[PDB]
DNA sequence: CGGGCATGCCC
DNA sequence: CGGGCATGCCC
């Protein structure tokens, strides 16, 4: 069986989808999202809010999992990891080899798959508070996309899966990520490239 | 006492000096030397011939030591090391944390100073073969100057000391090193910069 | 802050 | 091979 996890969108019977906050114009904004590219541009080790939207209420015990995969076919089979440098100078529960962290959640779990060796981070699904339409999770990416010996400039996808306590896949979505020093610059560059030569 | 080793030229009573081979014009020549800058430009993990010249014969048991130091005052006190990435994917006698290796010598010693924590690599001094005016040692630099988490774009000096078996300093010389992908390009850039704004 | 250097890599 | 993109950093 494949050790490459699915990246195929599956909004499912609960109508699961992701949302992202709008950002300012700054060259080095901390986080910004491109709907045209389905791609988040963000700085390393800084908050990256991702909203979870559903049309129907998931059952009690539903979990929210995040996992990085390399986008390009030629790299899909390689596990996405922290580079050796940031792993060694790493700063609570997260193993230093994990790229993706969740902040501000008391029930975060970090998993190293016994068979596929892939990393993921899981929190309980909470329904939106009354008067809210979505649930926000604060992700952190602990390397730049360019990190030598880690992502090494290879674009990644973040796969968000909604899973019941039994392990059934309820929903899956994904978005591309570039972790970089200047998210505003690089977003504009890539959207201009899309228009000019895409 | 200082943990910063001397970089002061001391040609000494044996008239000790370094020599360097001339190189071609290629953008990515493997090794090239600038007399104006006293600076070697070379590729990582590739041979970097350094000639030892003396006017008088050193005594039996003389040793040749090489050691890297950061050139800029603000970094002199930090030990020059291999970056975490190249340390982890490191390929005989050299500890993977050492930047500088010697190839082709059966009597190489690698030393980690017990008190200053500085790395060095030592070989016996051999007199030039008859019909030769110098002795060539093949050094290898195992990171680029730009390596994240190692030299991190900070220029280094290589200090070559001639030492008798008793530990007396007989001679000291040094040269600046930039380990980079394109030594020919970067040499020309830096010599042009010297002329234009030095 | 935004203009522009930096430098291994471009597949 | 040499022209030029790349992208964290410029002190
Ligand atoms: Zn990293
Ligand atoms: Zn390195």
């Amino acid at each position: 069986s494949s050790s490459v996890p699915s990246q195929k969108t599956y909004q499912g019977s609960y109508g699961f989808r992701l949302g992202f906050l709008h950002s300012g114009t700054a060259k080095s904004v901390t986080c910004t999202y491109s709907p045209a590219l389905n791609k988040m541009f963000c700085q390393l080790a800084k908050t990256c809010p991702v909203q979870l939207w559903v049309d129907s209420t998931p059952p009690p015990g539903t979990r929210v999992r995040a996992m990085a995969i390399y986008k390009q076919s030629q790299h899909m089979t390689e596990v996405v990891r922290r580079c050796p440098h940031h792993e060694r100078c790493s700063d609570g529960l997260a193993p230093p080899q994990h790229l993706i962290r969740v902040e501000g959640n008391l029930r975060v779990e970090y998993l190293d798959d016994r068979n596929t060796f892939r990393h993921s981070v899981v929190v309980p699904y909470e329904p939106p508070e009354v008067g809210s339409d979505c649930t926000t999770i604060h992700y952190n990416y602990m390397c730049n996309s360019s990190c030598m010996g880690g992502m090494n400039r290879r674009p990644i996808l973040t796969i968000i899966t909604l899973e019941d306590s039994s392990g059934n896949l309820l929903g899956r979505n994904s978005f591309e990520v570039r972790v970089c020093a200047c998210p505003g610059r690089d977003w504009r560059t890539e959207e201009e490239n899309l228009r000019k030569k895409g």
